[PDB]
């Protein structure tokens, strides 16, 4: 008894087959865009296309359907109960009357403004800007719970740039679609757009619904009226049946049809059942190029700097609550690009090793505050808790006997305040943090940060054991959405307990190292108020010279 | 006619010969301390100096006079001079000779020649500053508020206080600038330079009073009538002329006028043509030493000292300095600077440093978007802390090698603004700079950014030898006019000191840049430096 879970990329599309019973998955076949991201021009023109520009091909998306889905039940019938999908989150497209991409159309398939537009098109950060300004004027609700600050790459921003660099297109969309909604459209015929999007990327508030049409029309009268027809539709929680899976599609599929259809999900999301949370005291990070951190709560709290929070946004019957880190993988990337000597380079090809390996090695035998150094993790800015992007990185401690791997060690470190800085954040606000789960690939090729992230926040720290995380919470939310009858499962938390995946093997605070740790946190957080919270802007300054 | 100057560093000391009509360089030779660096163990035995111990070997110097002295001369001369690495001191019996010499006392360390670099005596130097801090001697201001373990007090100290026996031993301490020119003479004469600037000496209230010395230890009352007595002489003065069986030794004709000992920085400042106030002279390597004249003594924010004809007499002279320059950008290369960079300099057949220099070069005051507090190693001037360490702020994905190498550079020229500003704006006036070392040399990016932050022009050093043509210069004063020399260092300057024409003018637009730049330099120097928050100093313990 299996369900199949869609994880749905920047780059390409994969399916899995997983186990109903212990969330093992038996086959997976990746189905790469061959359209990809299209950054420089549309689809085999010489239509140029602007800065800052991401766009996607609609059919790419079913063809990963077509391809894979079939590709794995080859690798076994019909005890396939469901499937489910995660997207990336706010990869938005305008569609028609009958629920098909403008792309496709003859007339629209050569306006830029018609194709997908990808979570990676930051070409709105303007609109988002104003949409901003507005709602700090204005003093609207909503704006404290996405920490004072809506995305260039989430939906209203998105549409208000359509409509007003492409108008025409505007008016013909007759619904403003998250490519996790719109696929699960095609394989189900009806539209159905579920919770986690429209609450962290469309600006929905379970309560509340949407922002006042009044608020829309102040930022133009034709936006009145929006959230009641290019965005129309009622907002269903996770886990949901969107509606059964179409005879013409399941041929295609290798399934049979009408079989149970979840709700679109999103990649990051999807994650936190897939690591078997399912309650509140247990906070997830997505770890990578930078952090998602995710965290459940009974009571909706205005955490300082926090991305967003809805009902139903992650786990159906508690509030969803995400947080950001600006760079951390990424940190790590820069340092061995542009900071790591030949030196230390040459010793890891020395003894076959990769750098970013020896360099590991290397920081793992100094002590915590041996090598006296003390970073602020802004490379790239902040999101959580300070949300500035005019913030630059610090290092302090050198001497002139400083070495690479004792920077290096800081840099880890550094993230790791910057994850506890998130994490009380929470806490001191009563949406408790107890332990961590960690997923992505960094903390499966970096051991030593899980250390030090456990050391500097005293919590225990377990790690995913499924290879694909979001897949497998896809695969979950499929068998939710069939239900107990049918071999699945009637709620996510009783799928968690025989579907969830964590590795036995799990990262403890050493009591000698959160010491440590915790005068060299002090530390850390001193200079972070000093430098990000207005004593001192000197940062911001930097760079208007620059 | 000419003179010889023999400046002595701290591996080697090299013999010059230069014109007194020009002060050109014609000859030199430079023979390497046959011991070196005495510093893990002593001469061949298994006596381990542990600590940050730093000792030499006596004959090392006079190995070199007679060595490079008769090699310049194969490859007349109316005197001779030395300049010397300051504070390099050891004890000598009534004979004058050291007492690491004496059979029975080699294998006691504390009888060996303690090196500048010798930093053992860290304690008995706070004990110094306590003392003198509980105390209120007016010495304590002129040396900026903080003696050092490297200085002559805190050195006599130490072999006090762990070897007695070789302190009562000891007849005298001496100035190795000051012994080597008295194995010349056979006349121990003690220059003004090292005594002001080492050994708390002041040319008109004389050294600190048997009293302050006593309260630090009763064996020390009467140290400066006994173990550190004797005249002090300004620079320039004939300490005496050549022993016989020291000329032919040498090569040179007896009775040769032997100009007391000087200082390597100190004596770079009238060879490069500076004898009156209101030039900065930086004689600018590893770290940078930063000296000036004036007329009325000024008490100076974290000076490492002001003593009358100390350098040019006739006047004060002011020394401050920066821990790290030269140093910190080494410090790149070998620990910072990634390899891509360095596989680019290699395909284009060239030393790193210049790469990063050109790369740097094409940059524009305030482009990299960095800024860095220069304390790799500490601060020493205005400061004067040694517990500080480096910072580097405004990282961003996309920083690159050469910005961070051109934040060092700037950073240490915020670091010399602050000197120079310090002394400015409190009386001793700055209004022009002269540089000396490698650096002038090795680096004009460096020499420019520097004018553009102290809006100062910049004359470079013309020498190859600065220190020795300094040393030679003094020799020439010491000789007097009479028999081909000068009256005077004013005089023979006006033809010795060597200037390269090509001078460094600050760049206006850029001197606006970093008069914004400065200005948050001061902000953080102040907020990790002055009291706001001691995190270097708590991060420094949890090492
Ligand atoms: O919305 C998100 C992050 O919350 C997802 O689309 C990520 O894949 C974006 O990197």
């Amino acid at each position: 008894k299996y369900t199949i879970g869609v994880d749905y990329g920047t780059e390409s599309g994969r399916a899995v087959l997983i186990d109903l019973s212990n969330g093992q998955e038996l086959a997976d076949h990746v189905t790469p865009y061959r359209h990809g991201v299209i950054d420089q021009y549309l689809p085999n023109t010489n239509i140029k296309l602007g800065h800052e520009w991401a766009l996607q091909h609609p059919l790419d998306y079913v063809e990963v359907l077509t391809t894979s889905v079939p590709a794995v039940m080859k690798e076994d019938a019909d005890d396939v109960i469901g499937i489910g999908v995660d997207f990336t989150a706010c990869t938005m497209l305008p569609v028609d009357e009958e629920g098909q991409p403008l792309c496709l159309l003859a007339q629209y398939k050569d306006n830029p403004h018609s194709w997908v537009k990808l979570w990676k098109h930051h070409a709105a950060q303007d609109k988002a800007n104003a949409i901003n300004e507005m709602a700090e004027k204005r003093g609207e609700a909503f704006l404290p719970r996405y920490g004072g600050k809506i995305s260039s790459e989430w939906m209203i921003a998105k549409v208000w740039q359509i409509l007003d660099e492409a108008e025409d297109v505007y008016n013909r969309t007759d619904q403003f679609l998250e490519a996790t909604d719109w696929i699960v459209s095609q394989m189900t015929g009806k539209i159905v757009k579920n919770s986690c999007t429209a609450g962290y990327k469309a600006i929905w508030h379970k309560r509340e619904g949407y922002p006042s049409n009044e608020f829309f029309k102040a930022l133009d009268p034709r936006l009145e009226h929006l959230t009641t027809t290019k965005l129309r539709g009622d907002i269903v929680p996770l886990g949901e049946r969107a509606g059964g899976l179409l005879p013409e599609m399941a041929e295609k599929m290798g399934l049979n049809p009408g079989i149970a259809v979840a709700v679109g999900n999103v990649d990051a999301h999807a994650a936190v059942p897939a690591v078997g949370v399912t309650t509140p005291g247990k906070l997830v990070m997505a770890m990578g190029t930078s952090i998602c951190h995710m965290l459940l709560g009974e009571k909706e709290q205005e955490v300082e700097g926090m991305c967003g929070v809805v009902e139903d946004g992650i786990i159906p019957g508690y509030l969803g609550y995400e947080a950001g880190q600006s760079a951390v993988g990424d940190i790590f990337a820069w340092f061995v690009k542009h900071g790591v000597s030949a030196a230390t380079f040459d010793e890891a090809q020395e003894k076959g090793v990769n750098v970013h390996a020896l360099l590991e090695e290397k920081a793992s035998q100094l002590r915590p505050g041996e090598s006296g150094l003390l970073a602020l993790d802004w490379w790239n800015g902040n999101r959580s808790i300070l949300v500035d992007t005019e913030l630059s990185g610090m290092l302090l401690g050198y001497t002139l006997q400083t070495k690479p791997e004792e920077i290096y060690r800081a840099l880890l470190e550094a993230t790791a305040f910057g994850t506890r800085a998130i994490v009380d954040a929470f806490h001191g606000r009563g949406v408790e943090v107890h332990e961590l789960y960690a997923c992505g690939g960094l903390p499966q090729k970096n051991h030593l940060l899980m250390q030090i992230f456990a050391d500097v926040t005293n919590r225990e720290i377990k790690v995913a054991a499924s290879k694909q995380t979001p897949a497998l919470g896809a695969a979950m939310f499929a068998s939710v959405a069939a239900g107990s009858e049918v071999g699945g499962y009637d709620s996510i938390e009783e799928a968690a307990k025989k579907m969830g995946r964590v590795k036995d093997e799990t990262f403890k605070p050493i009591p000698e190292h959160v010491a440590i740790y915790e005068k060299l946190y002090q530390e850390y957080v001193t200079l972070h108020d000093y430098f990000g919270r207005g004593a001192n802007d000197v940062m911001k300054r930097l760079k208007a010279l620059k």
